[PDB]
């Protein structure tokens, strides 16, 4: 599913990501834009052989099981395909675990390079939240 910007903002808010671990909702919408263009089906292979899945490009080296990343953890205890659903619950629940691990949203390289330090509130401007 390719979410609309406000559509994804409302879904994230309803799932309690807004202000989670101190990250206002625009941070999550900005990260999702650059990680996946709001497309739940996005997948990308990493150089180490792991793959990133879903709206927040959650990786199989640590967080989900895709059956092909040797030496892996599955810290969210889910198949990586659950992160590609039109229902973003699994992506949100797993993102909450990732952002609570010590490095905050710096775990998402695209958030650090393209959202951190920018006016991230602009990502939810005009949305009826
Ligand atoms: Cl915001
Ligand atoms: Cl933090």
């Amino acid at each position: 599913k390719v979410f609309g910007r406000c559509e994804l903002a409302a879904a994230m808010k309803r799932h309690g990501l807004d202000n989670y671990r101190g990250y206002s909702l625009g941070n999550w919408v900005c990260a999702a834009k650059f990680e996946s263009n709001f497309n739940t089906q996005a997948t990308n292979r990493n150089t180490d052989g792991s793959t990133d899945y879903g709206i927040l490009q959650i990786n199989s080296r640590w967080w989900c099981n895709d059956g092909r990343t040797p030496g892996s953890r599955n810290l969210c205890n889910i198949p990586c395909s659950a992160l590609l659903s039109s229902d973003i619950t699994a992506s949100v629940n797993c993102a909450k675990k990732i952002v609570s691990d010590g490095n905050g949203m710096n775990a998402w390289v695209a958030w650090r390079n393209r959202c951190k330090g920018t006016d991230v509130q602009a990502w939810i401007r005009g949305c009826r939240l």
